[PDB]
């Protein structure tokens, strides 16, 4: 399939080389996946969720985004405009708050919570989770993205945006899980993208169009707009049944475009997540 004038992400994943605005990809599209949303919630009604974003869990008064930031990610999971896997499953689970923020606790137990809740659902393709989110190092947080890795979920963490080592945040610096840098359209490290030798891919972070709350559009960057490229990924290459969640982001890495990215420091993979598509 081809969709045109699509965001230059989806471009860039499907591609090659930079500055095209085609996104090509198999027409299974994630269909059997599902891919976990931990965040500040998703704004199912969205019409580019066209019913397959649900809320199934929060911490809160609401389980609504009253942010935009969760509604964002999901969109680049899976919307049908903004997204990688057009046809995956959503599940929204709020650990944040409508400022953005949430107690580690909360994180964790939300972890905890979608490594119970995918035998609850219908994932027959696989599960994967997306974390656009972290704070400074913990080994608690640490351990719950090992565990719900471990639990058979690809879990797809931001770098974060400190352009700085990530081996001093968390869930970023678990060995186990797939921690993901940014980069921008011309193929360089985004400039506020963390590295460091816990990066294991890049996929696109600065200026990602996405869906907003009310039912809106708009455009962000931020290792939490790379994240959610690689997760979709994952649920697509799942779906198509070439890697499983244990192996996908090792087999992201080895199908990745390779040396591409300019400013990468030295002792960083220099790998930019791609779909390996052959119209
Ligand atoms: C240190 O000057 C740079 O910004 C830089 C240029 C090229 C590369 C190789 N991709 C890495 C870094």
């Amino acid at each position: 399939a081809a969709q045109t004038n699509a965001p230059w992400g989806l471009a860039r994943i499907s591609s090659t080389s930079p500055g095209t605005s085609t996104y090509y990809y198999d027409e299974s599209a994630g269909q059997g996946s599902c891919v976990y949303v931990i965040d500040t919630g998703i704004e199912a009604s969205h019409p580019e969720f066209e019913g397959r974003a649900q809320m199934v869990k929060t911490y809160y008064y609401s389980s609504r985004d009253g942010n935009g930031h969760g509604t964002h990610c999901a969109g680049t999971v899976g919307s049908r405009t903004y997204g990688v896997a057009k046809k995956t499953q959503l599940f929204g689970v709020k650990v944040l708050d409508d400022n953005g923020s949430g107690q580690y606790s909360t994180i964790i137990a939300g972890m905890d919570f979608v490594a119970s809740d995918k035998n609850n659902r219908n994932c027959p393709k696989g599960v994967v989770a997306s974390l656009s989110l972290g704070g400074g190092y913990s080994s608690s947080v640490n351990s719950a993205a090992a565990r719900l890795q471990s639990s058979g979920v690809m879990v797809a963490v931001a770098a974060g945006n400190n352009n700085a080592d990530a081996r001093n945040y968390s869930p970023a610096s678990e060995p186990s899980v797939c921690t993901v840098g940014a980069s921008d359209r011309y193929d360089r490290r985004s400039s506020f993208s963390n590295y460091g030798s816990v990066l294991d891919i890049f996929g696109p972070g600065t200026d990602i169009l996405s869906t907003w709350i009310g039912g809106s559009t708009r455009s962000i960057s931020g290792t939490s707009m790379a994240t959610p490229h690689v997760a979709g990924l994952a649920a697509y290459l799942m779906t198509l049944g070439k890697t499983t969640a244990a192996s996908a982001c090792r087999y992201i890495a080895d199908t990745a475009n390779k040396g591409d990215l300019s400013n990468i420091p030295f002792g960083t993979v220099n790998l930019l997540a791609y779909n390996n598509y052959q119209a």
